[PDB]
């Protein structure tokens, strides 16, 4: 996350961290044994590790759980990262508490306008590199359908929202790939792509959960 601040330990309780011996994506938990990141973030042996906050030091209210299973939705495209969604399924239920919970799957889609949470580990540089330690979050509000298209020609599905800001300096960047984009108390995006990090008229780019909704159900409900 670039251009933005230190969350507080265990404030965004659904945020988690994919680990394959290291951190690489986040994912938001949707309930206790599933959590939802990037088709884009999809590898084998992933451990799930739930209600961190310093993700290189174990500091007492942490659940490691290896995956069981993954899911990239079924239309997922690796080239246009349109349905860049995945599921992933613990190997045990999670135990839910005031640090780690879940969070809510939207009823309908959300507003451009609406300022949203995006949270991560990800690159704070918009030139460089620098991770951080502890989980970093940023206000952002959705950008309309148009000015999203505008600055990714050719690139915006129905399945994508921009949100940002397009005089740059603020943004989710590489780390951050699978964490939420919450909104109203919902689970509106996930951290999908964008050119650079933080870049004038470069806005995040984020698969649109609401689409998903239907999907994500019929596949909790087989799996
Ligand atoms: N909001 C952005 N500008 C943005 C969002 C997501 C990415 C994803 N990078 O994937 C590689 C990785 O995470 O290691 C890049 C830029
Ligand atoms: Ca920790």
């Amino acid at each position: 996350i670039v251009g933005g601040y230190t969350c507080g330990a265990n404030t965004v309780p659904y945020q988690v961290s994919l680990n394959s011996g290291y951190h690489f994506c986040g994912g938001s938990l949707i309930n206790s044994q599933w959590v939802v990141s990037a088709a884009h973030c999809y590898k084998s042996g992933i451990q799930v590790r739930l209600g961190e906050d310093n993700i290189n030091v174990v500091e007492g209210n942490e659940q490691f759980i290896s995956a069981s299973k993954s899911i990239v939705h079924p239309s997922y495209n690796s080239n246009t990262l349109n349905n860049d969604i995945m599921l992933i399924k613990l190997k045990s239920a999670a135990s839910l508490n005031s640090r780690v919970a879940s969070i809510s799957l939207p009823t309908s889609c959300a507003s451009a306008g609406t300022q949203c949470l995006i949270s991560g580990w990800g690159n704070t540089k918009s030139s460089g590199t620098s991770y951080p330690d502890v989980l970093k979050c940023l206000k952002a509000p959705i950008l309309s359908d148009s000015s999203c298209k505008s600055a990714y020609p050719g690139q915006i599905t129905s399945n994508m929202f921009c949100a940002g800001y397009l005089e740059g300096g603020k943004d989710s960047c590489q780390g951050d790939s699978g964490g939420p984009v919450v909104c109203s108390g919902k689970l509106q995006g996930i951290v999908s792509w964008g050119s650079g990090c933080a870049q004038k008229n470069k806005p995040g780019v984020y698969t649109k959960v609401c689409n998903y909704v239907s999907w994500i159900k019929q596949t909790i409900a087989s799996n």
